């Protein structure tokens, strides 16, 4: 019972859901309080010190945006999970201005991960993993914008290795040209077992707004790929879909400016890779062909009309990546 001692209160209005996270929490000995809403919270903090809150947004007579408000607004510090099934990027943006250690978008697919996460904000002295790290980009994002350095700092050191194993593939790069240290920036994550996604963004186009953009497209990349393949139902995804919850995103986080990107995701069990440009020039070769990529135009403004989605076969392939900002060439095999 790692959890004894310690009080969580959970908002949440939909009851499988609560009862699923109180179960849970109380089996490993947590002290569980269950808030329907808003002010249901508030009435119940005015009785009970929680050591964690769980916050649900989309709630009946007041939602947990304002639920937090309220208690940002009294000085109240202790650690707030997001735990939401919104699409609403603006959502998103306002928690983040808020103040919370993780945002995550229901289904909730791993326990473990949660696991982790609640174990980070219950005994952060304890459990100072990677997850300790994501939660901390998150809960330093107002520091993050009031201090240029420590977000340009955080973005190269968050620059992956150039040669790393994801999801049982073999993934490398090279900058060919870098002028510009935060230059092109590149984050490659996987979400299963035998997938992965990937995505190349030119921050020296928008300037500092490039940099924080890319900041907090790696908090939330994989959070809004799986959304979508979770609520849509999909194996594979819609990465021009995608792309424009992220013109949203960028837009309702007050980060004006043009973001050329490039976005991929590679299914081994398939041999199947999806690409799509909004403003990056690309030329992959996947062994048996050379494809040209149509570069679209920047994120940054809406109604985006070129984010028409490119799918190729291969087990292996290497992408030449350029635009203004500098070259690389990532480089993916399946065996
Ligand atoms: F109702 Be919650 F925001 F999923
Ligand atoms: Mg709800």
């Amino acid at each position: 019972q790692p959890l004894v001692g310690k009080q969580i209160l959970i908002v949440e209005d939909e009851q499988v859901f609560r009862s699923l996270l109180d179960s849970w929490f109380s089996s490993l000995g947590a002290t569980t309080v269950l808030a329907a809403d808003g002010v249901d919270a508030l009435e119940l903090l005015g009785g009970f010190t929680p050591d964690l809150m769980i916050c649900d947004i989309a709630m009946p007579r007041m939602n947990g945006l304002k639920l937090l408000e309220h208690i940002r607004n009294r000085g109240d510090q202790t650690p707030v999970l997001v735990i939401s099934a919104t699409e609403n990027m603006a959502d998103i943006a306002k928690a983040l201005r808020l103040g919370v250690e993780d945002v995550l978008l229901k289904p909730v697919k791993d326990l473990n991960r949660l696991r982790e996460m609640v174990f980070a904000c219950l005994y952060p002295s304890m459990f100072n993993s990677r997850v300790e790290e994501e939660e901390r980009l998150f809960r330093d994002w107002d520091a993050m914008v009031d201090n240029p350095a420590a977000a340009a700092k955080l973005l190269q050191e968050l620059q992956p290795p150039v040669q790393q194993v994801i999801s049982h593939c073999r993934v490398n790069y090279r900058q060919l040209v870098a002028a510009d240290k935060p230059g092109l920036v590149l984050d490659i994550a996987a979400l299963s077992e035998n997938d992965l996604a990937f995505y190349c963004l030119d921050v020296t186009r928008a300037g500092h707004n490039g940099v924080l953009a890319a900041l907090l497209l790696r908090a939330l990349f994989n959070g809004l790929l799986q959304e979508q393949l979770a609520h849509q139902n999909q194996r594979l995804p819609e990465l021009g879909a995608l792309l424009k919850q992220v013109n949203h995103l960028l837009r309702q986080a007050n980060l004006p400016g043009q973001f050329p990107l490039l976005v991929g995701y590679y299914h081994r069990e398939l041999k199947n890779l999806i690409l799509v440009s909004a403003g990056l020039n690309a030329t992959l070769n996947t062994g048996e062909h050379q494809v040209q990529i149509s570069n679209g135009v920047p994120l940054g403004t809406l109604g985006n009309a070129y984010l028409n989605q490119l799918s190729q076969r291969c087990d292996a392939w290497q992408c030449q990546i350029w635009g203004t900002g500098g070259r690389l060439r990532l480089m993916l095999s399946a065996e």
